């Protein structure tokens, strides 16, 4: 069959598309006009979006297909190196990190960070405790500051101590400006033109910040000799059992880079988001609050009870399914091969998978996609293979995932636990795309429980 292709603009081809604040949810729109698979392309370029779990269940063969870096993982490579994130799977030090790190992230491994995560979320709490009774909470704001804090916290015992400012420690500011300014290569016509002499200098001064501060503490750390529950000390201890080697100081600079780059964002929009849900959704927020209150019982959460959390994680997978806030990822054919019996492609052929489309086909949620249910996720193991996937596929999945939801299951509770919330604006959802998606200007009031800490 002969795929559809949406509107073109002459030598351009589709690029033009692209060329708009909100790409995501353009892409999410022509899909929603052209169905489970199109073309999409670009001078010099072209890739194919699915969007339906028949044809994303095949993508996600890794006989078949592999990870591919897409234009923006490309250009977050030019600080973020060769760690996990932005590493083909055929490179050495993909295959290396993964086998060294893939324990150190795993859910018994939750045990070790919990007591750094409770620290910034206590500090999370206590701000919105302080509060007077005019103020308001700016939601993503200060998700971002909590999941930056925590990152810093478990990945090298650094403190950038993000809720005593409001201009963020100078790596925060470096490593934001460095992403934005690989988000905005994207669109950039003349990427030579005169006018971004300044935005490369800037870019080389952000990366000269962040290697800076992560090779001092790495350094700093080697000097000392200090055993910490980080995953700094993970990685100075760690050998791959395949090669026998460890990483090098250069590749572990590269993957607390990558942590805190590619981690925080998605994690703070997935808190943003799962708020927002419940706020619009009071029958929900209730019988989340009531689990959080029946569960954390103690002043402090302890690692066995965020685990207890079976409705707040719900209320997560849920707004993960509406609003994937890592939205999309791409393959290439590893070898010549037909898709959906249709669709014949060659070795090196790119697909995207459209991670809030495949979220949306009907044939396996339901007609209902654009509500939100929580009670979806009763029994995930209802749900088919390939069907639900915010957090990638395969041995290229995401490595947080675990960090990710014990973070935000851990957040979430300790948030209900303590206040009740208004969405006193009525606010109107606006989702913004940076490498991300989040709630831009999700705001809302709080009245605290009175509940010690
Ligand atoms: C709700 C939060 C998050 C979501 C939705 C998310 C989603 C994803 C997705 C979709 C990918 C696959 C990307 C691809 O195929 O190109 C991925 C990879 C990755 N994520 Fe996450 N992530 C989240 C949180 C985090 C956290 C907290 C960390 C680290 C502290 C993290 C670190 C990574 C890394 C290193 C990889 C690359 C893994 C590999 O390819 O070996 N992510 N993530
Ligand atoms: N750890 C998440 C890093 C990330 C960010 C945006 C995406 O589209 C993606 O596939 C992965």
């Amino acid at each position: 069959k002969e795929m559809p292709q949406p509107k073109t603009f002459g030598e351009l081809k589709n690029l033009p598309l692209l060329n708009t604040d909100k790409p995501v949810q353009a892409l999410m729109k022509i899909a929603d006009e052209l169905g489970e698979i199109f073309k999409f392309e670009a001078p010099g370029r072209v890739t194919r979006y699915l969007s339906s779990q028949r044809l994303i269940k095949e993508a996600c063969d890794e006989s078949r297909f592999d990870k591919n870096l897409s234009q923006a993982p490309k250009f977050v490579r030019d600080f973020a190196g060769d760690g996990l994130f932005t590493s083909w799977t055929h490179e050495k030090n993909w295959k290396k990190a993964h086998n060294i790190l893939l324990p150190s992230f795993s859910q018994q491994a939750m045990k070790g960070y919990h007591a750094m995560m409770v620290d910034i979320a206590v500090q999370l709490v206590q701000k919105w405790e302080r509060l007077n009774a005019d103020e308001h909470i700016e939601v993503p704001e200060d998700m971002t500051r909590l999941t930056l804090d925590t990152i810093g916290l478990c990945g090298f015992n650094y403190r950038f101590n993000s809720f005593y400012r409001d201009q963020p420690h100078p790596f925060i500011t470096s490593m934001v400006r460095a992403l934005d300014e690989a988000m905005n290569k994207l669109r950039r016509a003349n990427p030579d033109d005169p006018a971004y002499d300044e935005n490369k200098r800037q870019f080389q001064e952000d990366i000269k910040v962040m290697n800076d501060l992560v090779d001092k503490i790495i350094a700093d750390r080697k000097a000392s000799g200090e055993q910490s529950d980080d995953l700094l000390t993970h990685m100075l201890n760690g050998k791959d059992p395949e090669t026998g080697e460890p990483l090098d100081d250069e590749n572990i600079r590269y993957q607390i880079i990558t942590f805190l780059a590619a981690g925080h964002e998605a994690t703070s929009g997935l808190l943003s988001f799962a708020l927002y849900f419940l706020v619009k959704n009071p029958h929900e927020l209730q019988k989340a609050a009531e689990e959080a209150a029946r569960v954390l019982v103690d002043p402090v959460p302890s690692y066995k009870q965020v685990k207890q959390l079976k409705y707040v994680g719900m209320v997560l997978n849920e707004a993960l399914r509406l609003w994937p806030t890592a939205p999309a990822f791409s393959l290439y054919a590893k070898e010549d091969t037909v898709l959906g019996g249709e669709y014949p492609l060659e070795k090196g052929d790119e697909l995207m998978v459209l991670i809030p489309q495949l979220h949306r086909d009907k044939t396996i949620w339901g007609d209902d996609v654009e509500e939100f249910r929580p009670e979806r996720f009763e029994n995930p193991s209802a749900i088919p293979q390939h069907a639900f996937k915010p957090f990638g596929n395969g041995q290229r999945a995401c490595i947080g995932q675990q960090f990710a939801l014990h973070e935000a299951t851990l957040v979430l509770g300790m948030m209900l636990k303590h206040f009740d919330f208004e969405d006193h604006t009525n606010y109107e959802l606006d989702i913004k795309e940076t490498l991300t998606l989040k709630p831009e200007g999700f705001v809302v009031k709080a009245k605290s429980k009175k509940i010690p800490l």
